[PDB]
């Protein structure tokens, strides 16, 4: 059978948030079957855990945030998008302060945790929701899809308007496995632009941000010494949040993602539209391993 996996040892890091700019210790722990991810804020008193499931989703602006009462854990993607990537199904994520930290703003650390920690097969079947037909949403030019399909693409399209893309709106797709996680998405930046500054300024928000944990893009260019580590950088970056937007379902997808434009608001009201169509996806486990939709790496 497809079996659940947790990590095998605790490993931790420190880094900085995205948005708060303030330093932040992250622990991540082995956790029981059937736990998906779970983030424990540890500077609190009492400590305050909040599941990291779509229902959790309190704010969508310029992050995804989860919220329980007044209690607050921001800019959960780009770790998400890295416990999909790599098939952990249960962790706890301890923090000491309200957001996750950036590193350098893409998964590539959180793999390289991930990883090194190792991983621990558990004697319990992975469940897995599959889409049955199509949901969509959309919310003025933003769009956002899902449709069936035997594995989980996720398809990007986006016209940012900068004179970087050279008018070309830019489209990616990635059949998702481990391996391709690791190799076409992991690396990918997050990144602003200076247009927006006003508007992040005016809400308190990036206030960790710069050219050493995102990519900066001027009014003619990309600030960044060394350029983009792909060149679809941008668009292999809004696929890794839409992974682990999504993987805030619970389970691993069986079906097809498709984005046109759309960021973390977006993808949170998809999953609601989904869950809520109850006759549009199936709980599915596989007895026969040979069947498996979705190829992870083995621990
Ligand atoms: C929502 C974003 C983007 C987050 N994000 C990253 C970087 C900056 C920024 C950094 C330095 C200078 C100016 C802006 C601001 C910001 O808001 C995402 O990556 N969320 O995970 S996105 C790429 O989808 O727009
Ligand atoms: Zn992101």
């Amino acid at each position: 059978m497809i079996k659940q996996r947790t990590l095998k040892n605790i490993i931790r890091a420190t880094g900085v948030g995205l948005h708060s700019g303030e330093k932040v210790y992250l622990t991540l722990k082995p956790a029981p079957v059937d736990t998906g991810i779970v983030f424990s804020r540890t500077d609190l008193d009492p400590v305050v855990e909040i599941p990291a499931r779509a229902e959790n989703v309190g704010e969508t602006t310029m992050s995804t945030t989860l919220v329980k009462g007044d209690v607050k854990v921001d800019t959960v993607e780009h770790l998400l998008s890295a416990m999909a990537g790599l098939g952990i199904d249960n962790a706890y994520v301890e923090l000491s302060a309200s957001e996750v930290p950036i590193m350098d703003g893409s998964a590539g650390p959180f793999v390289f945790l991930i990883q090194s920690a190792g991983l621990q097969e558990q004697e319990a079947a992975k469940k897995f929701i599959r889409i049955k037909r199509e949901v969509s949403v959309e919310e003025g030019d933003k769009r956002a899809v899902f449709v069936p399909f035997d594995g989980f693409k996720v398809s990007f399209e986006i016209d940012f308007d900068h004179p970087v893309f050279r008018g070309r709106t830019q489209q990616a797709s990635v059949d998702f496995s481990s391996t391709s996680f690791v190799k076409e998405v992991s690396r990918a930046r997050t990144f602003g632009f200076m247009r927006d500054i006003e508007y992040l300024r005016s809400q308190n928000l990036a206030l960790g941000g710069s050219v050493e944990n995102a990519i900066v893009v001027d009014e003619n260019r990309v600030l960044n010494e060394d350029g983009l580590r792909y060149e679809d950088e941008f668009v292999k970056h809004k696929i890794l949040d839409a992974i682990g937007d999504l993987y805030l379902l619970g389970n691993s997808l069986i079906g097809e993602f498709r984005g046109f434009k759309s960021g973390h608001a977006l993808n949170n009201q998809l999953l609601r539209t989904l869950i809520a169509d109850k006759d549009a996806w199936e709980v599915v486990t596989f007895e026969d391993a040979r069947t498996a939709p979705i190829s992870y790496m083995r621990p």
